[PDB]
C-alpha cells in the first residue's frame, strides 16, 4: 500500500477527488498523470466543497506534494489560477512534467470547431471542450509544445509562434490574440519555471526512499481513448498501462489498484448508455446525488449499477478493492435495479462475461437484465460502520462484492472525506 | 515465463524480431500491440531472411497464433500482403483486435506532407513516412475508422466517405483514388471480417488457460511518443506501459520483460544522438552489421553503446534479463568504447544516474565519457556457448551486466534463429 492507483471504473465522476483528498492524509506524494482540465475532481470537508482540474486533490495538506506526470495536457493557464488559489507554500511542492504538453487556448478553439462540425452531422461527441482531443493531437503529430520548453523563454516564444501560425492556418482561425497569451507566458514562465523538473526521476528517487504515493486517475476506464465507448471517450489513456506511461514508472512500483464505483451510474456528453434512465428514477438520483459536471455544470445522465460493464474493467484494469461510493443517494428508492447481463434482442443470446459492447451500433442490440433489491429509507450519511448500515444496503454491496470477486473496502456515505466507512 | 514481453532499449532495430522468432518456438500467442508498419523486424533461418511489419515474428510456426493489439495503427493493405505471403492457414490463427486502428492511404499521404513541410524548416522528423503519426492523429481527434467497424462493409463504406472527404479537405489533397481503395477493402472485409474479434476476450480466456504468450514490442522506447528524444519519437507508447494499454491485459498480468539491447547503437532517422560515430568506425558497424532500414532502406546512424540511455529505459520500462544482440558486430575493432556517462560541457557537472537529455538542445551540451575496451578479432559467429568467447568480450558483456545490475541472458552472434548464446 505504499503505491496506490485510484482508477474511476466507469464514465468518470466516481468520487475519486473525495477518496484522494481521504487517502491523501498519509501520504506523501500525490500524481495526476492524464487527461487535463477536463477533469473536474471535488473535495468536500465540512461541506465546503473545492474542485480541482489540474492539481492533485492532496493540496489540502500542508505537507503534500503535487506532481502533474508527462503523459498529462496542461491547459497552464487554468494551472495558475488553481496554484494561486491554494496559494501557501504550494510551489515549493509542486512537480511539473518537463515531458507534459502545453494546452493553449487555440486548442480548446479546435475543440468547439471540431464539436460544432459534428453537431451539425449529428455526430458531436460532446466533450467538455477544454481543448483535450486537439493537444493530444498535436501530440502525436509531435508539434505540440512541452512544458521543458517553457523554461527558456526566448526560445519557447519562438517555438509558440510557429505552432499557433501553424494551427491557425490548419483550421482558418483567422483571429488569435497571439501577443496576450504570449505576455500570459511570460508570467507562467517566471512563476513556474524552477517547478517544471525531471519527474521521471524525481519518482524514482522518491519510491527508492520509501515514500508513499498516490496516484489520482482523470476521467475514466469507459472513458479510455482504447477501451471505451469510442468515439465517445477522452483521448487519452485512462486505464491502468496510462500510470506507467503517464508518469514515468514501471508495472512493478504499483502496489495496488483501487477501482472507484458509484452505487449508480453516470456519464456527461454524448455516447452509449445502456442502463440509462431517462425518466423520474433519473432523476431522484440526479437531484439527491446533484449530478452535474463538475467542469462544465452540465446535467449528468443516470442510469442503474453496470456489473457486465465492471468486469470488462477489471480485466483491463484490474482491481485489488472497490470503493463503492454515494450508496446513500439510492436511500428512498423503494426498489435498486442492478443490471447482472446483457440480453441481445436480436439473438436472444446473453453477452459473454467479460465482453462489454462499446460500440454504438453493437450496444444498441443488447437489453439490461436486472436482478431487483429492495430498497432502504433510513439516512445512512450518518452511519460510520459497516454494520451500522441497513441489512437492504448490506445485501447490495455484499452482491456487488460477490458478483465481482472483489472486496468493497470504502463506502461512499456523503461528499464529505469524513462520510466513508471503511469495512475491515 | 508465460507472459514475456520484448522490448527494445534504444532507437529500434535491437533484434527484436530474432529473439521473437526464437522464443516462439516455446509460445502459443505472439502479439503486436504498438505502432505499425514502420516497425521492420527480420528474422533469418538458415540465412534466409523474412521481414515482417505486422504481422508478429512468431508466423513460421505452424501452431503459432498471431495477435494484432488493439494500440496499432494497422495499414490494412501492408496486413493483407503479409498474410498471402506466409500463406498456409495462418487465417485460422490470426485474431484481430476489433479496437485497433485502420490506416488509410490518406494517412501516409498526410504523414509526407507534413514532412515536406518541415524539410522547408529545416525540421523533419525522418518518419517512415508510413502514416503513424497522422492516424495516431486521428485516433486521438476520434475520427479514425477502427477494425471492428470494417465487419460491416454496408457502415464502413460510408464512415469510409467521410473521414476520407475530411482529410482531403483539412490537408488540401486534390486527388485520392476513394473507389480504388475503397474496393480493395471490400477484399479485405471478406477475407478478414471473421478474423476481426475482441482480443481483449481472447487474452483473457487464453491467459486462464495457461497459455504462453509473447508480447512483441515495436519501434523502441527512446522513440516513445512521451520518453523519447521527442519530437523524433514515433507517435505510439513503445514502452511497458504500452503493453498494457495496447492489448487490453493488466499489469499482474505481465512475468517478466526482456530488454533487447544491441551491442552497439544505431538510429535511422533525425535526432540527436550523443554516440553517434560519423566516422570510419560508425562505416564498419553499419557494414559488418548490415544497418539498413527493414522498412526504409535508409542506411542507419551507428555509434558507441550508451549506458546512462540503459539506466533511463530501466526506469521506464524495467528490465529483468537483457539480449544482448550483434556482438559479433564488433570483432575486429581493435578497441570499443562504452559511454558510461555524460558532462556537461558548459558547466562541466556530470548527468545524474537515470536522467537522459532527450531534448534535442539539451543533449547538445552533454559530451560523452568512455571506458575502454579492448577488443577481439576472432569470429564469434561460431560460438556457442559464453564460455567459449573470447575474453575481452566476456568483459565487455559482464561490464555491462555491472552497470545495468541486471543480467545477459541471451547473447546474439549471428542474424540468424541459431546465432544466440545463453548465458545460463
Ligand atoms: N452524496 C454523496 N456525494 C458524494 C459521495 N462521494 C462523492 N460525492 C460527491 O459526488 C460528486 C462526484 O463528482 P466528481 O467530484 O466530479 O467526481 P470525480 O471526478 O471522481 O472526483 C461530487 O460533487 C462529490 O462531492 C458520496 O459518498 N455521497
Ligand atoms: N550480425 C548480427 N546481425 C543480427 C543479430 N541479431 C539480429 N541481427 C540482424 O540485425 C538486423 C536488425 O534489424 P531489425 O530486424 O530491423 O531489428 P528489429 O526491429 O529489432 O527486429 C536484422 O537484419 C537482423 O537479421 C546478431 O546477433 N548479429
Ligand atoms: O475530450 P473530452 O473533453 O475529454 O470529452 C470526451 C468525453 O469524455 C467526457 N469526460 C471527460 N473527462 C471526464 C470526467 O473526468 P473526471 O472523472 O476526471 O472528472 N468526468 C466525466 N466525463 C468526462 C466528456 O464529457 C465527453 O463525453
Ligand atoms: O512516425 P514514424 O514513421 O514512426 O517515424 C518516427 C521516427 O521513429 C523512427 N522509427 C519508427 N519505428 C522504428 C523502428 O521500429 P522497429 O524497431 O520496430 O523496426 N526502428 C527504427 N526506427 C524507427 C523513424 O525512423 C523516425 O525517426
Ligand atoms: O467532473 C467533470 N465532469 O463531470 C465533466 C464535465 O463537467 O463535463
Ligand atoms: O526496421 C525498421 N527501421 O529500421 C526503420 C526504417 O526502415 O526506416
Ligand atoms: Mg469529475
Ligand atoms: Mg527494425
Amino acid at each position: 500500500g505504499n503505491v496506490v492507483a485510484i482508477l474511476g471504473a466507469q464514465w468518470g465522476d466516481e468520487g475519486k477527488g473525495k477518496i484522494i483528498d481521504m487517502l491523501s492524509e498519509y501520504s506523501d506524494i500525490t500524481c495526476r498523470f492524464n487527461g487535463g482540465a477536463n477533469a473536474g475532481h471535488t473535495i468536500s470537508v465540512n461541506d465546503k466543497k473545492y474542485a480541482l482540474h489540474l492539481l492533485p486533490c492532496g493540496v489540502l495538506y500542508d505537507n503534500n506534494i503535487s506532481v502533474l506526470g508527462n503523459g498529462m495536457v496542461i491547459h497552464v493557464k487554468s494551472l495558475m489560477e488553481e496554484i494561486e488559489s491554494v496559494g501557501g507554500k504550494l510551489l515549493d511542492r509542486l512537480y511539473l512534467s518537463n515531458k507534459a504538453h502545453i494546452l493553449f487556448d487555440i486548442h480548446q478553439i479546435i475543440d468547439s470547431i471540431q464539436e460544432t462540425k459534428k453537431l451539425k452531422e449529428g455526430k458531436q461527441i460532446g466533450t467538455t471542450k477544454r481543448g483535450i482531443g486537439p493537444c493530444y493531437s498535436t501530440k502525436a503529430s509531435r508539434i505540440g509544445i512541452r512544458l521543458g520548453t517553457l523554461k527558456n523563454f526566448e526560445n519557447f516564444k519562438n517555438m509558440y509562434s510557429k505552432l499557433i501560425d501553424h494551427l491557425m492556418d490548419l483550421y482558418n482561425i483567422t483571429e488569435y490574440d497571439k501577443e496576450k497569451e504570449l505576455n500570459l507566458f511570460y508570467n507562467y514562465h517566471i512563476k513556474l519555471r524552477d517547478r517544471i523538473v525531471d519527474v521521471i526521476s524525481f519518482m524514482n528517487t522518491n519510491l527508492e526512499n520509501n515514500k508513499k504515493v498516490l496516484i489520482e486517475g482523470a476521467n475514466a476506464a469507459m472513458l479510455d481513448i482504447d477501451f471505451g465507448t469510442y468515439p465517445y471517450v477522452t483521448s487519452s489513456c485512462t486505464t491502468v498501462g496510462g500510470v506507467f506511461s503517464g508518469l514515468g514508472i514501471h508495472h512493478k512500483k504499483l502496489n495496488l489498484v483501487v477501482g472507484v464505483v458509484k452505487s449508480y451510474l453516470t456519464r456527461v456528453g454524448c455516447g452509449p448508455f445502456l442502463t440509462e434512465l431517462n425518466n423520474d428514477v433519473g432523476q431522484y438520483l440526479r437531484e439527491k446525488g446533484h449530478e452535474y459536471g463538475t467542469t462544465t455544470k452540465r446535467p449528468r445522465r443516470c442510469g442503474w449499477l453496470d456489473i457486465p460493464m465492471l468486469l470488462y474493467v477489471k480485466c483491463i484494469n484490474s482491481i485489488d478493492m472497490i470503493n463503492l461510493t454515494k450508496l446513500d443517494v439510492l436511500s428512498g428508492l423503494e426498489e435498486i435495479l442492478l443490471c447482472v447481463n446483457f440480453k441481445n434482442k436480436k439473438t436472444g443470446e446473453l453477452l459473454e462475461k467479460g465482453c462489454y459492447p462499446v460500440e454504438e451500433e453493437i450496444s444498441e442490440e443488447y437489453e439490461p437484465v436486472y436482478e431487483k433489491f429492495s430498497g432502504w429509507k433510513e439516512d445512512i450519511s450518518t452511519c460510520n460502520e459497516f454494520d451500522e448500515l441497513p441489512e437492504n444496503a448490506k445485501k447490495y454491496i455484499l452482491a456487488i462484492e460477490k458478483y465481482l470477486k472483489t472486496p468493497i473496502v470504502w463506502i461512499g456515505v456523503g461528499p464529505n472525506r469524513k462520510n466513508m466507512i471503511v469495512k475491515k
